[PDB]
């Protein structure tokens, strides 16, 4: 069936106060079918709060919208972010990789979530032996957001624990 609606939403900050439900929709419909599209407004003045959200029909459409950043909506560059279970970070902890996991294993898997800038396989300060965890730093937070919402990560045959770092 359909992916949970929470995973199909983009929360859009930094809107022009002149953006409306209609103009936000016309912009973001370029990347998929929108089942919902709302500019948040003050209940008394109706003046925009400067943020809103859109809901796509599928997660692949969310991906397409996020891959089309930067978005200039009604003349202003906006800030779309998905929902995670917002702590906006570019680095993940990857645990459970044991002693046989190498940089290329982590790179070949994680590079499909985003552009990698740093891979740090953690070693023991005294012995140099691998400790069984690593950190991966990407150029942008959406990679991390996609990663942490997955139930499972399999790298080098290991079932890994992945969380946002710092
Ligand atoms: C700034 C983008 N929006 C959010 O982070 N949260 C929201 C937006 C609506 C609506 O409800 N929560």
């Amino acid at each position: 069936p359909k992916e949970p609606e929470q995973l199909r939403k983009l929360f859009i900050g930094g809107l022009s106060f002149e953006t409306t439900d209609e103009s936000l929709r016309s912009h973001f419909e370029q990347w998929g079918t929108l089942t919902d599209c709302v500019v948040m407004r003050d209940p008394n003045t109706k003046r925009s709060r400067g943020f809103g959200f859109v809901t796509y029909a599928t997660v692949e459409e969310v991906d397409a919208a996020m891959n089309a950043r930067p978005h200039k909506v009604d003349g202003r560059v906006v800030e779309p972010k998905r929902a995670v279970s917002h702590l906006t970070v570019k680095k993940i902890f990857v645990g459970g990789i044991k002693e046989d996991t190498e940089e290329h294993h982590l790179r070949d898997y994680f590079e499909q979530y985003g552009k990698i800038e740093v891979i740090e396989i953690m070693t023991d300060r005294g012995s140099g032996k691998k400790r069984g965890f690593a950190f991966v730093t990407f150029d942008d937070h959406d990679s991390v957001d996609k990663i942490v919402i997955q139930k499972y990560h399999t790298v080098n045959g290991h079932n890994c624990e992945v969380r946002k770092a710092l």
